[PDB]
């Protein structure tokens, strides 16, 4: 028997209880600070939510501290919800968050560390004038929240966006300030979308064109584009565009308004929400954090005593083509790699299954690259309007095609009674153009009941003719993070196989298509546990 077989070995999560939205991430005085929505009283959401707090020197190993922000004034007496961190000139980290006041309305509050001598910034003080911002005119009291990190314009004026909606229309309310204390709502929103519901945890930042690095939130220029990210209808969406501080205008590169359709982009196409990013000026990279909800039942959560994970922090940058964002786990994770098992120039005949031996199958980093032969044999299927998720749910690992399904079988039992299949399929339209589909088939991930086993999928923007299809998988017990084509397509999965309570997990490479595929190269590393020290009470 294993105790708590679903807890991760190297993903961030509190000692126990409920955790959701990541909060105020930042790098200050050489220390990485991480905060998060936390319920100290249960493994479910509750009436009292506070900011958990942990620190790290590498974004991998953490030290749990006491909660940093918790109700202490009328402006946040009922709860301290999501917010962001902004380090102001003079080296002072300023935290803006949404509080639930005594009248139960969402208002924006300010707080900053009370002792900058403390490397861990344990104590925080709140501004006497909170709330600093209250719901605009035609906005309901429970539809105005999640202030972003601020950016300083050339005119020396700070800008931030706050989520919410006006008549069910998603909003990124724009506010300005020079002292960071007195904010004035700009006439028009920075951006918005019809009938999307409340825009949660908006994030607005710049990315450098033709560069795989990150930028400080206040950078601007012709060689820079901006990303407008917002969570709604259950997912985190984003759009790349141009920002004009002068007239506070954001113009979508594709001229579209978010609709939450297959027309829009997402960071991750699986369980990924309330994502928030921060700039790391030490490594010159933008790091992204995201809450990964549980997909088991509430009863299961209460029973196992905890709920909620954070995705592994990943570097974020814009693709060479400037049409989408790329994600990749921060290099520090590589230090967890132990022994390695490799494979090269290996053919996977139709309907075959190859087991990877000598790896801790429940906690590993697996990378594989496929070399395809005879693309012309690809099934004909125009995918212009096709919904990749629907397609993956319709055709799992048991649905045999020409090119596909071929990929990985993670968190699988010896008998394969339970398995999580991350694979690819290749199609072509009538004109002979190819398209690639990436799937996370969770249909057979567990034999347990009351487990959301919905599958996730997305199309990968690569040309199968000139580049091999690559796939990286972060396997960590109840979570699997899949990165297709170097990070062009990301899918996070939560799985709860039953076998984990008795026998060990297994790892496999498979090809259930009728066509042959080859593994040019495959690398698998056992990942040692990340350290989590508690320094509370
Ligand atoms: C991909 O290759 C096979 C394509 O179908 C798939 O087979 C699965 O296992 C057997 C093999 O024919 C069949 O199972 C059927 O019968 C059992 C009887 O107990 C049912 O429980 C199943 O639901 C199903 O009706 C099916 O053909 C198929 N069934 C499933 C989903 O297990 C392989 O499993 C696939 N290989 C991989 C690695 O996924
Ligand atoms: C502000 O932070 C500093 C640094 O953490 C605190 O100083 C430490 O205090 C502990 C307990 O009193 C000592 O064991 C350490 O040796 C101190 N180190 C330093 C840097 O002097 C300081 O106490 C904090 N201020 C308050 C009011 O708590
Ligand atoms: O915990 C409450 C917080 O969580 C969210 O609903 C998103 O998951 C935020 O919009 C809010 O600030």
């Amino acid at each position: 028997q294993i105790e708590q077989p679903y807890r991760t070995g190297y993903h961030f999560q509190p000692p126990s209880n409920w955790m959701n939205d990541p909060n105020g991430p930042m790098l200050y005085q050489g220390v990485y600070h991480f905060f998060y929505q936390y319920n100290p009283y249960a493994a479910t959401f509750g009436d009292v939510i506070i900011w958990g707090h942990a620190v790290s020197y590498d974004l991998v190993n953490w030290i749990h501290l006491d909660p940093a922000i918790y109700p202490t004034q009328e402006a946040d007496s009922k709860s301290c919800w999501s917010g962001s961190a902004t380090i102001l000139p003079g080296n002072i980290p300023a935290m803006l968050y949404t509080g639930s006041d005594s009248k139960s309305r969402q208002v924006q509050d300010l707080a900053w560390p009370k002792n900058l001598s403390d490397p861990f910034l344990r104590e925080w003080v709140k501004h006497p004038k909170n709330p600093l911002i209250t719901p605009p005119e035609g906005v309901k009291d429970d539809c105005f929240r999640d202030p972003s990190t601020a950016w300083l314009g050339p005119d020396g004026v700070w800008r931030i966006v706050v989520g919410g909606d006006r008549d069910n229309n998603g909003m990124a309310f724009l506010y300005q300030s020079t002292d960071f204390v007195n904010w004035k709502r700009y006439d028009q929103p920075l951006s918005s979308a019809d009938a999307t519901g409340t825009w949660e945890c908006p994030d607005f930042y710049p990315v450098p064109l033709n560069s795989t690095n990150g930028l400080d939130t206040s950078v601007y220029g012709g060689s820079v584009r901006h990303v407008m990210k917002a969570g709604f209808e259950g997912h985190d969406w984003y759009t790349i565009g141009t920002y004009s501080p002068d007239r506070e205008n954001f113009l979508p590169q594709n001229g579209l308004s978010l609709t939450g359709s297959t027309l829009d982009l997402r960071y991750d196409y699986g369980q990924f929400y309330a994502s928030k990013s921060f700039f790391d000026d030490a490594k010159n990279r933008r790091v992204l954090w995201a809450w990964v909800p549980e997909t088991d039942s509430q009863a299961d959560d209460i029973e196992k005593g905890w709920a909620g994970l954070q995705s592994f922090p990943r570097a974020l940058w814009i693709d060479r083509n400037g049409k989408q964002l790329i994600q990749w786990p921060v290099e520090e994770i590589e230090e967890l790699r132990q022994n390695q098992v490799n494979l090269q120039n290996k053919n996977l005949k139709p309907g075959s299954v190859l087991e990877i031996h000598g790896i801790a199958a429940s906690q590993a980093d697996v990378t594989i690259s496929f070399k395809l032969e005879g693309l012309k044999e690809a099934e004909v299927l125009d995918t212009t309007l096709v919904d990749p998720q629907a397609l993956c749910n319709e055709r799992g690992a048991s649905s045999r095609g020409a090119l596909g399904p071929f990929g990985l079988l993670a968190m699988a039992s010896k008998d394969l009674k339970e398995q999580s299949a991350i694979f690819f399929r290749v199609f072509q339209n009538q004109l002979g153009r190819y398209s690639v589909l990436m799937c996370s088939d969770l249909s057979r991930s567990t034999v347990r009941s009351n487990i959301d086993t919905t599958s996730y999928g997305a199309f990968v923007d690569i040309d199968p003719r000139s580049e091999e299809i690559s796939l990286r998988n972060l396997i960590d017990h109840s979570i699997i993070e899949s990165f297709g084509a170097g990070g062009k397509t990301c899918i996070t999965s939560r799985i709860y196989p039953k076998f984990v309570n008795n026998e060990e997990a297994h790892l496999f490479v498979f090809n259930n298509g009728t066509q042959n595929v080859k593994i040019s190269e495959m690398s698998a590393w056992s990942m040692k546990n990340a350290k989590f020290v508690v320094d509370q009470s």
